[PDB]
This record gives structure tokens, C-alpha cells and sequence, in this order.
């Protein structure tokens, strides 16, 4: 419909502008308190913050330039910042400040309270059909979106969706994210979620989030991922032959849709074809989805995280509490400029 072609050229321009011309260094360290460690990876750490003057929450993504470096991610941590200061969507964790110093690049996100969708899908056991559904068009609309401006997000599985206030999804982490007008052929993204031609390594596009996108729905449904096993490489293999085993439980249009998300071959696969993503959005399974309510936020949720307050961290876990150095040296000022 033309009013979905008008929004996504506006949303395209919008990004474009900040795209080609990004904010930096749009706040400091001792601007903030710090609250808790939310999250730690190879190379940083999310980090709960205040804002001394406004008292506003935030999740500070913490990077350490040298283990950046080190672990080969320079390029995939300028892609994030670039991109987070550039989007702009109901489904996307908002980038509210960035900065860096002689230690560190930090990425100053809203804090999402109400936890990861993981660690809710692991207390219930599964998600009924609607409240998979309900999340799925969530994605499925943000990758509408993503793609639209010819990103790839690469990184999607429950851990890094985010639920808020209002039971909604917030996508975090653009660790992998990139501008990709054709092929890329990095590989990245954690084994359960990989598409075929990415364990291949094969030059692969978009698709990849698709194919992300029918692991997410069958784990949701189910309560585990399509491709399991003990091991990455028994993963890759069941990943690569496609194979897939369906619970009884699930509905033949949910079966349906997993095979076209699920499949083997790119160039058949959902979100791939002709008709791009309204072959995802008009399947039978999501012929109840109000795709326009959806998007507006107007469907009452599945359900509303338990949380005291925008400060509550109750729904993320406890980590070891670790000092945030800053070297009295600059460290890899030119890798980082133009972060
Ligand atoms: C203001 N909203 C729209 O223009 C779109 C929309 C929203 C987001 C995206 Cl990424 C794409 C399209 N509405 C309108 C009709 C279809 C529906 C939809 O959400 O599919
Ligand atoms: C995006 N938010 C997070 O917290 C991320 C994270 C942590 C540190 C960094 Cl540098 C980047 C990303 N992790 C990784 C998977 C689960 C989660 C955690 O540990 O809770």
C-alpha cells in the first residue's frame, strides 16, 4: 500500500541524514552514577546508570578499546554506534548518548526494565501461539524496517529482546548490525540462530534475519530452538540438512510458516522471494495480526513484566561488580575516530 511505501522512503531519509553526518560524544562518564552490572560479554559490559542532574536510568554499554581490537569487532563496534544514533523505531532500544575515552567506548541506551524475553520463555516453558505472535510481528515489522534501510541485524534470539512496560519487545545489542547492500560474509551470531549460509560461509544477506527469525518463533512456541544439540557442531550439521521436528502441539499454519522461514535454500526462503515480506505478514498464521495496532502499540500484551520502578533490576542477574577504568594513556585513538 502506498502508505507503507511513503512511510519506509520517509524512515529511509530520516536514517540517511544521520547516517551520513553521526552524533558523537554527546555526554561523559562522570555524568552518571553506577547502579549494577546488568550484562557482561567478551569484550564489555551493560551497565545500569543514573544521570546525576535529570535522574534518568539508563543501560551504559561499556566496550574496552583494546579488547575490541583484539577480538577483531573495530569495524562491527562502529558499525552499532553508527547505526543505533541513526534508527529510529517503536521496537528498537533507543541510543540516547554516546562517548568514548582514553579506555572505553560507551553506548548510553534507555533501560528496559522488564528483562529479556529469555529469561521469561525459560520460566514459563513455552509461549502459546498468540503470545509468539505477538512478538514475532513485532520483528517481523522491525526487520520491515531494518531491511528497508538495507541493514541486517544478525544478531537476533531471545536474549536480545528486550520487554517493556507495556510487555513490548525493545531490540537490543547492534553488535552485528550492518549496512549491506548485496552480500556480507562475516561470521558472526550465536550457533543456535545461524542460517545455513552463514555455517557455510557462503556471502549471504539478508535473509540470514529470516531465517533468525524461524528459530525465534519455533524456541518461542516450543520452549527450545529447532536445531539443538550438545554441541556447535552438531548444531551446524542438523542447521545445514534443515531438518526440522515439529511438537504435535504446534498448529499446522505455525508448522506452515516454519517450513518457508526454515529453509535450507536462501532463494526460497520467506522474506527472500518476490514479494519480500508480505509473504511473512499476509501467511495464514498471522491472519488475526492488526499489523497497523501493532505497530502503534494499541494490543494489550501478553503479559507486563514485574518490576518496582524504572531503577527495579530484579529481572536481570547478578554478575561480579568490576571497577570502570579509564587509563591515564589514550588507547587505540585511531582505530576509533570516528566513533
Ligand atoms: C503508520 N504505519 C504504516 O504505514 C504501516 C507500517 C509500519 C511499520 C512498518 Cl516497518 C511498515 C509498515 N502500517 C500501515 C498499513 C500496514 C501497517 C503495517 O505495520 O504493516
Ligand atoms: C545487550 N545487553 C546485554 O546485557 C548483552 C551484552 C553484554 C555485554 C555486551 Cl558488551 C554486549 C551485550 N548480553 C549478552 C547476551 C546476554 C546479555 C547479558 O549478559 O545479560
Amino acid at each position: 500500500q502506498e502508505s507503507v511505501k511513503e512511510f519506509l522512503a520517509k524512515a529511509k531519509e530520516e536514517f540517511l541524514k544521520k547516517w551520513e553526518s553521526p552524533s558523537q560524544n554527546t555526554a561523559q562518564l562522570d555524568h552518571f552514577d553506577r547502579i549494577k552490572t546488568l550484562g557482561t560479554g567478551s569484550f564489555g559490559r551493560v551497565m545500569l546508570v543514573k544521570h546525576k542532574e535529570t535522574g534518568n536510568h539508563y543501560a551504559m554499554k561499556i566496550l574496552d578499546k583494546q579488547k575490541v581490537v583484539k577480538l577483531k569487532q573495530i569495524e562491527h563496534t562502529l558499525n552499532e554506534k553508527r547505526i543505533l544514533q541513526a534508527v529510529n523505531f517503536p521496537f528498537l532500544v533507543k541510543l540516547e548518548f554516546s562517548f568514548k575515552d582514553n579506555s572505553n567506548l560507551y553506548m548510553v541506551m534507555e533501560y528496559v526494565p522488564g528483562g529479556e524475553m529469555f529469561s521469561h520463555l525459560r520460566r514459563i516453558g513455552r509461549f502459546s501461539e498468540p503470545h509468539a505472535r505477538f512478538y514475532a510481528a513485532q520483528i517481523v515489522l522491525t526487520f520491515e524496517y531494518l531491511h528497508s534501510l538495507d541493514l541486517i541485524y544478525r544478531d537476533l534470539k531471545p536474549e536480545n529482546l528486550l520487554i517493556d512496560q507495556q510487555g513490548y519487545i525493545q531490540v537490543t545489542d547492534f553488535g552485528f548490525a550492518k549496512r549491506v547492500k548485496g552480500r556480507t560474509w562475516t561470521l558472526c551470531g550465536t550457533p543456535e540462530y545461524l542460517a545455513p549460509e552463514i555455517i557455510l560461509s557462503k556471502g549471504y544477506n539478508k535473509a540470514v534475519d529470516w531465517w533468525a527469525l524461524g528459530v525465534l518463533i519455533y524456541e518461542m512456541a516450543a520452549g527450545y530452538p529447532p536445531f539443538f544439540a550438545d554441541q556447535p557442531i552438531q548444531i551446524y550439521e542438523k542447521i545445514v540438512s534443515g531438518k526440522v521436528r515439529f511438537p504435535s502441539h504446534f498448529s499446522s499454519d505455525l508448522k506452515d510458516l516454519l517450513r518457508n522461514l526454515l529453509q535450507v535454500d536462501l532463494t526460497k526462503r520467506f522474506g527472500n522471494l518476490k514479494n519480500g515480506v508480505n509473504d511473512i505478514k499476509n501467511h495464514k498464521w498471522f491472519a488475526t495480526t492488526d499489523w497497523i495496532a501493532i505497530y502503534q502499540r494499541k494490543v494489550e500484551a501478553p503479559f507486563i513484566p514485574k518490576f518496582k520502578g524504572p531503577g527495579d533490576t530484579s529481572n536481570f542477574d547478578d554478575y561480579e561488580e568490576e571497577e570502570i577504568r579509564v587509563s591515564i594513556n589514550e588507547k587505540c585513538g585511531k582505530e576509533f575516530t570516528e566513533f
